[PDB]
């Protein structure tokens, strides 16, 4: 019932080898789990987000985003990442994203609190 | 039961005059609504996110993030913003954030798909 | 001879207490020195950049940017920051910027190579 | 005389088909020209920047950055982009960057003034 509800739901892999498992709801919800292949992270972490459930019909991608806070039963990196991007459907479907990773810091170090990057997710590898 | 569950839950206002109403769950969940004072937006939009429910005890802020997809019953801007930041408690409590706003685009225009900025939220104004 | 050649040339201070001394050329050049109040930095570092020497006449700001590589005779942080922003003239003139700070890394750590932030520069403090 | 003075000097091409011609100075200077394959741009634009002329010797990349203001004799987009990244040498040498593109805006629209992205440059294509 979302246009890309079906295209988005499932398992995605990025260039780092991380795994994003997501379910897209009819209404715009994203829920799932994230496992990072890098960094101070082990096992799965909860994720939540949103997507545009009625995208433009002119060949544009589907805007979406989601957040992981890097606390689970195993580790707590006192950090959260948000990914902002778009889903592009078709035989080589992709989710192209940029992300912001904020670490909790003291006020003195807050200038250095946020990393930025980019991840591309595919349905294989 | 989250350390800052109580400090985060409520109504926050940014420098633009936008309003963020959020509830923080014991486990790390953020749910609420967002109303932008600017842009191609009207009324409230759903938001979801995550926060670190066991932050460092050394005066560091609390990492968190959340997403709004800019579709509601009134408008659809075919866009999503994610905010990444930290909550800082005390008499002048703040949520200091950076954000990424992705518009759905064609592949040809994808280079120009993402705006970046920064918002600071307070409990007054 | 640049519209804001005169408004930009001089000494500017950001929210951190850093000092940016710049000369703007008629043709679009920015040259000067930068002294960071924070981080792995001591004394002055060379900076170079560019500005729009014929901005729009409708009350818009003046786009500009510049780079510092964090090597001088005292220290080498194996890093470079670029600021992208706009100059806004008038009784409270400002340069509002966002910045990207890249550290040289191994390929394995390149995902974590770039910090992002924002600085606002004024003619006082 | 810079460690990567020779590796950086020359002609580079990004994923968009843009062309970056640069000379690296012994002391850390970058000078050259940029031609964008996309956007409101025609022909070459001046660029200036900086690089770390004494990078770490442990296989880390070489931090660098540069700026283009999008005014030349043909067009003026009232914008500037800064790229922040690192040079990685070897048989497949690359410059991996993130960038910030600021448009001059009114104060009311300044929230929407800055695009963010990422470009990867190679010596072929």
């Amino acid at each position: 019932m979302g246009r890309d509800e079906a295209g988005i739901t499932g398992t995605w892999y990025n260039q780092l080898g991380s795994t994003f498992i997501v379910t897209a709801g009819a209404d715009g919800a994203l829920t799932g789990t994230y496992e990072s292949a890098v960094g101070n992270a082990e096992s799965r972490y909860v994720l939540t987000g949103r997507y545009d459930s009625a995208p433009a019909t002119d060949g544009s991608g589907t805007a979406l985003g989601w957040t992981v806070a890097w606390k689970n039963n195993y580790r707590n990196a006192h950090s959260a990442t948000t990914w902002s991007g778009q889903y592009v459907g078709g035989a080589e479907a992709r989710i192209n994203t940029q992300w912001l990773l904020t670490m909790g810091t003291t006020e003195a170090n807050a200038w250095a609190s946020t990393l930025v990057g980019h991840d591309t997710f595919t349905k294989v590898k």
